[PDB]
């Protein structure tokens, strides 16, 4: 019998439907007491929410796949059992398994596939307009944030550089300190004078007011944006961009959203936590998340269901997940330093705080900073 008491951390607006999922869980596991709350700072900050005091953190918590290597090496999460590993591998798409695997072992329970797309108001821009960055921004305003490296670091990947090597597993493998990296820096800088590019900390509000015709965003906002745009809703994969005078696809990161089990839980509570993590990432639960938020399941069967298959956001995400259109986020322990250092690199190029005469130096220093043992 599974019994115990578990705390579950989810992101703010997810609480209502995780309570529904937990009610489903409790039909099968009536002797597990679950408390569902928001986390202190959300799934994009699980590393530091848990690391501040692992023994006081939730037993099961939402976390993006890039954070897993750091958390595994710190001992905050343990490997999944053989049976749990088999279920993850068999039920979900291959990239979901890759996303949670570190040194040959799975460390979390994947549930959603995340790639950003263009969301746009089709009364302001056409499907043809959004195929290229320069064409889109010549015709309407794209609102975005150059201080968030999750948005723009993948331009370096479009430029032909590697992040932690060919596999994302090589500490010294980032090669952005190159002429190709400089092409990306120049692209950022070009956007400052692009009248169709608006820097904002809240792109969603600009879409809502009609001051932006398009934004780059992820599927955690799919249902939100469908509500904002109504009959004018449209979505597309990322456009091409011009780097060194050549059109190339602009990449996004591919992320896998997961739940992980805190290694501090023990005894019955540990078993209950693992059971909960497995249940809330099962097919039925993934489809409940989809119904409420529009996030894209990783379950193989759920992706093929008619509601998911007919959703234009799902189609655009599965295009973005193809080779060449995105790169799976690495999960190296160095990733937290990478994110911290990448944002000023990119934003400095955009604002001109880093002039072109400094691109090579700044890229060299960046690679040194993010490549330490
Ligand atoms: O140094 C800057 C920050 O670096 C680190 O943040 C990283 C994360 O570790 C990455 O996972 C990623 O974050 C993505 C995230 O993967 C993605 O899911 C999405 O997050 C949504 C979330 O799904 C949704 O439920 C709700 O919470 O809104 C979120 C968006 O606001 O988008 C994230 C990016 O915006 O990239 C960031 C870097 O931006 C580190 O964790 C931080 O502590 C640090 O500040
Ligand atoms: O996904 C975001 C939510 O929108 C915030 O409310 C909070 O939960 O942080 C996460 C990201 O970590
Ligand atoms: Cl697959
Ligand atoms: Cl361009
Ligand atoms: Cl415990």
């Amino acid at each position: 019998n599974v019994s115990g008491s578990v705390k579950l951390w989810v992101d703010t607006t997810q609480v209502p439907y995780y309570k529904k999922i937990v009610a489903n869980f409790n039909k099968k596991y009536p002797d597990v007491k679950v408390k569902v709350t928001q986390s202190p700072n959300g799934s994009a900050n699980a590393k530091t929410d848990v690391g501040k005091d692992p023994a006081k953190a939730a037993d099961v918590f939402e976390v993006a796949n890039d954070q897993l290597g750091s958390m595994a090496e710190a001992g905050y999460i343990n490997p999944l059992s053989p049976d749990a590993t088999k279920a993850v591998k068999n039920n979900n798409v291959a990239v979901a398994s890759e996303g949670v695997t570190w040194k040959g072992k799975m460390f979390a329970y994947p549930f959603a596939e995340q790639a950003q797309t263009i969301y746009y108001n089709k009364s302001k821009l056409t499907a043809d307009d959004v195929k290229t960055w320069d064409g889109l921004t010549a015709k309407g305003v794209l609102a975005t944030d150059f201080t968030n490296a999750y948005n723009f670091y993948p331009v370096f990947l479009s430029a032909g550089t590697q992040l932690y090597g060919k596999t994302g597993e090589t500490v010294k493998g980032t090669d952005v300190n190159s002429a190709k990296g400089e092409q990306a820096m120049a692209w950022f800088a070009q956007q400052k004078s692009n009248k169709g590019v608006m820097q904002t900390s809240n792109a969603l509000n600009q879409l809502k007011s009609g001051k932006a015709a398009a934004i780059l965003d992820g599927p955690w906002n799919s249902a939100n944006i469908k509500k904002i745009l109504g009959k004018n809703f449209a979505v597309a994969p990322y456009p091409t961009i011009k780097l060194d005078g050549k059109d190339v696809q602009m990449q996004a990161f591919l992320g896998i959203e997961t739940f992980a089990v805190n290694s501090h839980a023990s005894g019955s509570n540990q078993k209950a936590a693992a059971t909960l993590a497995s249940f809330i990432t099962n097919k039925e639960s993934q489809l409940i998340v989809y119904d409420h938020s529009g996030q894209i399941p990783v379950d193989k069967t759920a992706q093929k269901s008619s509601k998911v298959a007919s959703d234009p956001v799902a189609g655009a995400v599965m295009t973005m997940a193809k080779p060449g259109n995105s790169t799976l986020m690495p999960k190296m322990p160095q990733m937290a330093t990478f994110w911290n250092d990448a944002a000023p690199l990119i934003n400095g190029a955009y604002t001109g705080s880093i002039p072109a005469s400094q691109y090579s130096t700044k890229l060299d220093t960046f690679v040194k900073n993010i490549s330490k043992a």
